[PDB]
């Protein structure tokens, strides 16, 4: 009848001052081509912070609800809806406001899941993001040499398994010796504690002619270092730049003055990529990233919080807590959070 849900009450990238949960809301209707989703996990993405300085779309103000990925049990749905899914059916989505304990979703693009896990929800954003920018604008095939940045974090996880089984050999950066550890277990050819070793340099000296292609989501110092380290026709992709989310502009400082030279001297590129210009892609890659993931193909990492200082993430409450967790660098796998 009632819920909770987070609501963007003041823009900022401060994700604890611009978001207050609020505890007496009404719980929404499905529409007739709709699904009224329970949610159990919920996923927490560096862009939440991006969302919640009002970036996607600066015309408009609080309040609104955020969150971008769910999966739980349908509890009610459409007439049109009922055509396809069932009342307790198991379903994944991506669509705004998934921070709430009851999210409505169009049935037209939810996605249909075996059941309730936290594994099948790392697929949706992290999974689709890596599966999709590297197979459209990858060029991988095998040999190719390939950094991934944030390479045991949420999307990086799979940046790094998907080039591996296109037979490229990969390195991976990380801020601890366990999380190289992480790597090392996904096949990682090269992880490098970035904390303890100096990147620049064994890029330098390890792979002198450089590397094909960059899963760049750093920005920053990080992004200057790939950007020398691109062999001739090198590729990076900027999936992000999480180093520059928290500030008020939200980009990160680079040394780019001289980029287009450097590009040009290598005949190199520099590629954005933005999921939702994509979403023609997704239907196939949310299929084949199932399939790997059921199948036990492919390692879907998740971080509920168990190791984190006030342990798993339980309920909405604990989202402000996740957040911080993905910016102080502790996550190995996706931060989900779970709504018992
Ligand atoms: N373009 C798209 O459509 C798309 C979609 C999904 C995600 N992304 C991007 O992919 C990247 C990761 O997002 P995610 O949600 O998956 O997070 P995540 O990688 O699970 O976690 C972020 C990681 O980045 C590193 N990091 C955190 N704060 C940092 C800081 N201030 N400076 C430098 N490094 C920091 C840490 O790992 P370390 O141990 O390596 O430092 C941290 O664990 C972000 O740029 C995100 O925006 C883009
Ligand atoms: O179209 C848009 C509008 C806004 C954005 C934006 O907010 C983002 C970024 C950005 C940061 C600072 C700005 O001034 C503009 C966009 S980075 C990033 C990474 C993600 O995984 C998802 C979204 C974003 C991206 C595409
Ligand atoms: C350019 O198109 C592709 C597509 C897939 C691949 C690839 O090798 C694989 C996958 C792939 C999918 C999307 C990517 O962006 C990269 C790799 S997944 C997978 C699972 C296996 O058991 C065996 C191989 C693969 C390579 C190039």
């Amino acid at each position: 009848s009632m819920m909770q849900k987070l609501v963007v009450t003041r823009l900022s990238p401060n994700f604890r001052e611009a978001v207050t949960l609020s505890r007496d809301c009404p719980v929404p209707l499905p529409g007739d081509g709709d699904l009224l989703v329970r949610n159990r996990f919920v996923g927490v993405n560096a862009s939440d912070i991006n969302y919640s300085a009002g970036r996607y779309d600066p015309s408009v103000k609080p309040p609104f609800d955020i969150g971008f990925e769910g999966i739980g049990e349908v509890v009610a749905l459409g007439l049109s809806a009922s055509a396809r899914y069932t009342v307790g059916q198991a379903v994944a989505y991506m669509a705004p406001g998934s921070f709430a304990e009851y999210t409505v979703v169009p049935a037209s693009i939810a996605t249909p899941v075996p059941s309730v896990k936290p594994e099948y929800l790392t697929l949706l954003v992290s999974g689709t993001t890596a599966y999709i920018s590297l197979k459209e604008l990858g060029g991988l095939s095998e040999g190719k040499k390939v950094l991934v940045t944030a390479a045991a974090g949420g999307t990086g996880q799979f940046a790094m398994q998907l080039s591996k089984k296109a037979k490229c050999h990969v390195i991976g950066t990380c801020s601890s010796d366990e999380k190289s550890a992480f790597l090392k277990s996904l096949g990682c050819d090269r992880p490098i504690n970035y904390k303890t070793e100096p990147v620049g340099t064994v890029l330098k000296q390890e792979y002198p002619e450089g590397v094909d292609v960059v899963y760049e989501s750093v920005g920053g110092a990080m992004f200057d270092l790939a950007v020398d380290a691109l062999a001739t026709k090198g590729r990076l992709i900027v999936i992000g730049f999480i180093s520059g989310y928290q500030t008020p502009t939200g980009l990160s400082p680079v040394k780019a003055g001289t980029l287009p030279a450097k590009l040009l001297k290598k005949s190199a590129s520099v590629q954005g990529f933005f999921l939702n210009h994509y979403l023609s892609k997704y239907q196939a890659a949310m299929s084949h990233l199932l399939e790997m993931c059921v199948s036990g193909d492919l390692v879907c990492e998740v971080d509920l919080g168990d190791l984190s200082p006030e342990g798993r993430f339980t309920g909405l409450e604990s989202i402000f807590r996740a957040v911080n967790y993905m910016y102080m660098g502790k996550n190995t796998g996706k931060i989900v959070v779970e709504l018992p």
